[PDB]
């Protein structure tokens, strides 16, 4: 069966999040303020099928994207630059996107989203051979 991504999500474990932001040239103040943003994040996800709403809310920022998989949107890159995004199901369980930037040239930038056997949801975001990842469970 489909996996089923619905519910909300708490972090348990992150990896290299403000590493990534660095080797991206992101600013040391910007970090500061990111790395305080993401430590308690709310993460809703609605999945209708291959339909996705997910919802990250910090203190300083909110993102609701909507994708379909195979079906080609608009977001930004985990850095700010707008990017045109594509996810496809990788495994019966992950979906992975890959991104290409709307103008100009940048590193190899893509995201997955994985959820266990056991129920954790598996983040991961990748600027070329950098890798972020981040595990939540179900609230």
């Amino acid at each position: 069966h489909m996996p089923n991504f619905s519910g909300n999500w708490k972090i348990i474990r992150s990896e290299n999040f403000e590493e990534l932001l660095k080797v991206l040239g992101v600013n040391v103040m910007l970090r500061k303020i990111a790395v305080a943003a993401a430590s308690k994040p709310a993460v809703e996800i609605k999945q209708e099928g291959d339909t996705f709403y997910i919802k990250t809310s910090t203190t300083v920022r909110t993102t609701e994207i909507n994708f379909k998989v195979g079906e080609e949107f608009e977001e930004q890159t985990v850095d700010g630059r707008p990017c045109k995004s594509l996810v496809k199901w990788e495994s019966e369980n992950k979906m992975v996107c890959e991104q290409k930037l709307l103008k100009g040239e940048g590193p190899k930038t893509s995201w997955t989203r994985e959820l266990t056997n056991d129920g954790e949801l598996i983040l991961t975001m990748t600027a070329d051979d950098v890798v972020c990842t981040r595990v939540y469970v179900r609230e």
